[PDB]
């Protein structure tokens, strides 16, 4: 599909919606609306914050106070949010 | 400051404002609310994502539909998107 990024920012976590399965979604949008293929590594932080913005509101807001943000790879902020998400 | 990416969110692109000095803003809200260096190499494709997201509408989807988007530096984009604010 030609670009179009309002459909990336429109992926968002389902109340019952695990993270992983969110990240999923989130990277398919990536790859038909976007011309960024979301397993880049020049893409992470990219992904990453897609990943925070537009996870569930509790888990965003955890995830932003993680300390050592910056360090966080796009598998540790979904294993963070899985354990938000789990209890 | 802490991290708040509701912050970066909310930086966009005024109705009299030109594309140089909304980028200007929105690297300032990278600098203040996020972990990211918008002047990292490595940060490039996030900051323009963001740029392009929070440009006037108008320029946004403009510059959506570059031919070859992957390739667009950030110095291109706003290239491109003071092209169309000057007419
Ligand atoms: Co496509």
């Amino acid at each position: 599909s030609p670009t179009n990024l309002a459909k990336v920012k429109g992926i968002t976590q389902g109340p019952n919606e695990s993270p992983s399965a969110f990240l999923e979604r989130l990277k398919e949008a990536y790859r038909r609306y976007t011309p960024y293929d979301p397993e880049d590594p020049g893409q992470e932080t990219n992904v990453s914050m897609s990943f925070i913005w537009q996870s569930a509101p509790d888990i965003g807001r955890k995830l932003e106070r993680l300390e050592d943000l910056k360090s966080k790879t796009l598998g540790d902020l979904v294993r963070e949010a899985e354990k938000i998400f789990n209890k």
